[PDB]
């Protein structure tokens, strides 16, 4: 029993974190085989931090203008290239701790673990989600850029995020590991700002199923709803539309609990319209939307506490 | 910016997790140097799971009745001893991944990271607190016993918890790494139940300071309170008394924000008496009490967003 914001064990990623320096700029890099991946703005100086032309800045650099430190070992850079907003530094040593890995570009609504790092050294691990507006509600300070987000499946690390920027609302923007930003953001100091965000409906439903698995039914009701009528309420509360594919994805949790998806939708409708009346669900007074259906299955018992 | 339930990176602990089998019972163990630590009830069978006499059960075992598996490598047991509720198995191989480490018995109110493990294999990492009633609100299924809790300081792992039991309310009980339970609990199937819990006041105050550091002041007021008058309100809301030592511990966060501790106490008093009026603090609609003052300093900027 219990239900926690649960991150993946971070060891396989810790062994990949390094420090990249160019000029007086240092940030984190990810060392896999003989390549170190890091945000390309490591090549910016104090005077470049507005609207840099990265191709023009990078052609002025040589391999030896980059320093890569792995622990107390300096790795020599023997090639470099820019791919989108990521710099790839070829180094003379293959990381002996390279895990089995993939790069994935995730969809909004999906969750991942972040290994927050400073000076190439891991500091902490937490769970977040790719928001519908393609920001993340991270926890990042100066020096964190290059920290990565990941999921793990049967000892394969799927990297999905590299940290680049903090937006004016205090949320975060970054890239996939091929250097493409999530959302409409850029690695430049310009007017960018999160678009209006929405609540991830399929995830709230998954978390309600988690609450039932763990023995709590107080929020259920005798009603059902059509998908169309539910979505008319969702829209009013700034929730994402629920699709039939979401309904299908929730199939297993519905089967394990004996509660039809559209019946859980009617419970959620009532919660939106009435509030919680001072009660909590899985220790929260808000409707939590950063657990996916997979996250619930991963953490919860396959046996419902009936 | 941001503020997350942040666990320590778990790599140094992952490398210590092993599987211990006795009879048909398998659970997790912690391999440090040439010793494997695990819950002593690994020696129980289906018929022992009520009121076992552990000294009588253990004298009937030999070293070769214990199997220790580290990955796909079987470690041979060459000695055993019981210390309180923990079994110590001496093995023929010292763990080459043994980190620098300590065993600590923590005080209630302190937080730690849990590496949840099944079959000797790490599954996830989350943050919890030792509750005033010496339970933890963990997330544990069958097969999790022997999973450990820890803090890390300058690459020294301080182990503080080993998981043993789930109580009827779904919360968890366990031991320090010397095998002494936290709280009044036993490794036996008897009427035990969590005592009444309380909210960790000094931690709520620390988290309010975190909210101010990150730029949010909506809950502050112009009032102050005496320590005695605050504690009369605390008692009414099932909060722990706040001591002068708590006040002292909050000194640094008070100094960084310019808000006197007893002024923050008056803010907390008002929150308790009025509620939040539908507003949130650091993304929560409840007063969070599982961040210590140290946790806030560790995660937050040393520069307040004024
Ligand atoms: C990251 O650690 C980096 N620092 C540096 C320093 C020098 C060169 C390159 C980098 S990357 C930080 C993390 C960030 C810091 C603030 C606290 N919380 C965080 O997550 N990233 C930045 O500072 C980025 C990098 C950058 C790159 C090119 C530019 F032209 C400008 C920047 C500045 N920057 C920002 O995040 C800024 N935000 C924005 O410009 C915007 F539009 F996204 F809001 C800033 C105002 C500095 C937060
Ligand atoms: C842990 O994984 C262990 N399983 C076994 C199995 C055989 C032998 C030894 C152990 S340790 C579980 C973790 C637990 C399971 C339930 C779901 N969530 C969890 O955290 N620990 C137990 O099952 C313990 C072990 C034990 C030891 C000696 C005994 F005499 C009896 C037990 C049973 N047990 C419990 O946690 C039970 N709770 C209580 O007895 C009490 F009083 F604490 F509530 C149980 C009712 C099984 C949850």
């Amino acid at each position: 029993s219990g239900f926690r914001k649960m991150a993946f064990p971070s060891g396989k990623v810790e062994g990949c974190m390094v420090q990249v320096t160019c000029g007086t700029t240092t940030l984190n890099g990810l060392w896999l085989d003989d390549v170190v991946y890091c945000p390309r703005h490591v090549i910016c100086t104090s005077e470049d931090m507005l609207n840099p032309n990265y191709e023009d800045l990078l052609i002025r650099k040589s391999n030896h203008n980059f320093l890569v430190q792995a622990g107390n070992v300096q790795l020599r850079v023997i090639g470099h290239s820019m791919q989108n907003c990521v710099l790839k530094l070829k180094v003379d040593t293959a990381n002996p701790k390279t895990p089995k890995y993939k790069f994935v570009r995730i969809q909004p609504g999906q969750t991942f673990s972040v290994l927050a790092c400073y000076n190439g050294s891991p500091s902490g691990v937490y769970q977040c989600a790719m928001r519908p507006n393609f920001t993340i509600k991270g926890s990042f300070l100066n020096g964190s850029c290059g920290s990565v987000g990941f999921n793990i499946d049967y000892d394969c690390v799927s990297f999905c995020y590299m940290h680049h920027m903090e937006l004016p609302t205090g949320v975060h923007a970054g890239t996939d590991l091929e250097g493409n930003f999530y959302g409409p953001f850029f690695d430049r100091q310009t007017a960018q700002a999160a678009g209006t965000d929405t609540t991830i409906t399929v995830n709230v439903l998954a978390w309600l199923y988690a609450a039932v698995i763990n023995g709590d039914r107080w929020f259920l009701n005798r009603f059902t709803t059509t998908l169309n009528d539910f979505n008319l309420v969702a829209m009013k509360y700034n929730y994402e539309p629920l699709t039939q594919d979401h309904v299908d994805i929730l199939g297993p949790l519905s089967a394990q609990t004996g509660i039809a998806v559209l019946d859980m939708c009617a419970s959620l409708k009532e919660l939106l319209q009435n509030g919680m009346n001072g009660r909590t669900i899985l220790g929260s007074a808000l409707l939590e939307d950063e657990f996916t259906p997979f996250d619930v299955v991963r953490q919860c018992s396959g046996v419902t506490f009936q």
